[PDB]
């Protein structure tokens, strides 16, 4: 309902209805800006500081462009921060950015810094991608699907893949939504169940269906939409050079396709990677790769919007 | 007439009539905010993205800037992309951009990188620079000259230096305007006849002349406006040791100036170089360098909002 | 009275009247804009061209989001001129600018370039901080405190530290204003008489009082704010690893603070640097550490304002 001045570091903390909402806005941005093509100021006179602990491209962007498109100004910082040299605790930094941008985009490598970084800041912090979650993203993936099905109600995600902050992200997320997960991960990378149990908990209070395993086409049985995503995030050479080997077998193809629903299609947050995935299933016009990638801006407008605004969107909303 | 989503990769495919177009609108724009000082936010709501295989600054900055001024937000990438280093094929890269910017200038080391990324996208791709061409940059020196001669009716430019994308893309557009083209390059570096044919072929169907060779003294004739650029273009360091030396007797001075006509005036796009110039003739009131450098501006403008918006230029065309 | 194409090098060449006006204007600015809310496009149409000599992130943060907030356009330049390689004599990059961007801030490494960098450019060029001022940052400062003590009146501000730029500043203008100078830096740093011998002119001409001394417990006497700032600008090591150890006795602390009036305040332009002072004081209510911080935006919003426009403060002009 009220979302302006909330931070968001994690969909946990969101009621579904709220994520709905910022769905929705994305969807009415979308719309009323590339479907209508009108111009909407409604970041005019606006400030966001964009934080990027690692080089992340693409989100920026989206997220650059985007910011801009609604007349807001989006501010880039590296590394002139606690990211690589840093002489004054961040406790402080945000002091600064409190006073400059009215809201920051941040991409850190520890949730830690984040949770910090806001409690220290008058401002809201947008957790632009940490270790532990990635919502802004998912965000996306569900507005893409809503989308295509032009509901969420009630399909069943699947889950193919190592446990990342992608996954966690749909957890903290997908049961809000009415939807079902169906998580598959190696007997290795399980994710700590501290949030799975949180997971249970929502799918429980929603009465969504929701369980794991450790083979894939279990996963993508009955799914509807079938999430994949890169298990070599690149964090070792060692822990793959052999490690992710015993993480083979998984590999979604369209034989994986094949046991998925009929409704069935195609997740992915890139980059591309035919190490899970090869160009059959991926380029098949089932996955929804791309979309997915545009909508990151949509989204993450309304995200800002969001809290920078007392907006209130024009068309009815969508149904979920 | 209608250039709006046509992508600019070279004059070549390019009508006079069009080019023409352009200036005009450069020249419409330059005035009506320059002159007239009025605010005109043609590029609201749109993101150009700039990609730039090498720091090119000044092209940028010039960009950067103009596209800002009409509003627009100018979107800059170094080497995210398949530049450096790059881990997808642009043919996808370009599908992101299609999403993030709604047209993107870029300055790459090759056409044919070009081609592809244009082929393989719905937005409109701007050569900032190849290796082949440089049809910005001429379109703005043609500019700078209509505004000299107030007409570029008939007058016949003096190529002196090697055969570079530059005096090429003058090739693909001097006839079109029917000025007359006098190319002078060291009988090592003739520009491939595969261009010297169509220029050649271009100045039949428009009556305007055109011949080269291998004497600057002989090309810098009758020249109306003798233009001249480094033949150091830094390619290597054993290819000008002593290979640039047998590229030795140009050196473009007012001993060049006066076998010039009267009209007589001077272009090259810059940086200085005191190998091939003067600051006898660089610095000559003759000499249109920095005006030439100004107009990058309006006219990558008028470009920008010749393929993004149905404008349509307020004051009387120039007389060309 | 009128600013506008005036360039900032420094407060020296600066009635009081007319910093004043700024500061009235960075006041009217922050009022009109972060206290009532309103859009101000004042700078709607223009661009700045920041050159940065040394990665200088807070200024430029503050500047960019500053430039932007007003619906100016910032230009971020690094070295691609004068600063790390450079091929071209600035004398010309100038013109380049002054046709690119409308305004420069740059931040240099001597002022020396600052004032070749404007004689040669037909745009106005802002001081953003020299080996030998820093005008936008004393200028925030004494915003601050003007706002603090709503009135500078005749405070009397005290210096503790070595004799930098900073302090220089101060001298070139809290005469101006009517203020107090207590500058108190180890006899190894005095700053070169060349200035102080022009403070102690322009406090004769304004009845304000200037002396400076050796012993720190002795210029923040009678300070009502004192001001100091870290002494290891990080010039050497062996200009410290011993030499300021020569400047120990310092480290302003609330010892500090007992011995100054009682309406004592604190001031420093950041960094930290737990070298020139103690927690206690830095973060003691009586510390405008933070404001001051921020300030440097408005500040230099009201200075661009001040030279690109013919705007005019809506707003009573405050008490100075
Ligand atoms: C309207 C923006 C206000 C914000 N505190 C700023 O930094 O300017
Ligand atoms: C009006 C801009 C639309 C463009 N497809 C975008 O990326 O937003
Ligand atoms: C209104 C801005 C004019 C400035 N000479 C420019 O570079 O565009």
């Amino acid at each position: 309902v009220q979302l302006k001045g909330r931070d968001l570091l994690t969909l946990k903390n969101f009621t579904g209805e709220e994520i709905k909402y910022m769905l929705w806005l994305s969807a009415d941005l979308k719309f009323r800006i590339k479907q209508k093509g009108e111009y909407l100021p409604l970041l005019q006179g606006k400030s966001l500081g964009m934080i990027f602990e690692k080089r992340s491209t693409r989100t920026r962007l989206s997220t650059e462009t985007g910011f801009a498109l609604l007349g807001g100004h989006p501010c880039f910082l590296t590394t002139q921060d606690i990211h690589l040299g840093v002489n004054e605790s961040l406790t402080d930094t945000a002091r600064v950015l409190s006073s400059m941008a009215d809201a920051v985009l941040a991409r850190v490598y520890k949730q830690s810094d984040l949770e910090t970084l806001a409690k220290e800041a008058s401002i809201p912090v947008i957790n632009g991608l940490s270790d532990l979650y990635h919502p802004i993203q998912i965000l996306a993936d569900y507005l893409t699907l809503q989308e295509h099905y032009s509901s969420l109600k009630g399909l069943t995600l699947s889950w193919i893949g190592d446990g990342n902050n992608i996954l966690h992200s749909i957890m903290m997320s997908a049961a809000k939504f009415g939807m079902h997960l169906q998580a598959a991960t190696p007997k290795g990378y399980e994710p700590d169940a501290s949030v799975t149990k949180l997971a249970e908990q929502y799918a429980k209070e929603n009465g969504t269906k929701l369980l794991l395993t450790n083979d894939p086409l279990e996963a993508a049985h009955g799914g509807n939409v079938l999430i994949t995503d890169t298990w070599i995030s690149m964090g070792r050479e060692e822990e793959k050079k052999k490690r992710l080997q015993a993480f083979q077998g998984y590999q979604v193809n369209s034989k994986t396709a094949k046991v998925a629903a009929s409704a069935w299609t195609f997740l992915h947050c890139l980059p591309r990677k035919p190490e899970e995935v090869d160009d059959d299933v991926f380029y098949s016009p089932r996955s929804l790769v791309f979309p997915e990638a545009e909508n990151r801006k949509w989204t993450i407008m309304a995200v800002m919007v969001s809290l920078l605004t007392d907006y209130s969107p024009q068309l009815q909303k969508p149904k979920f």
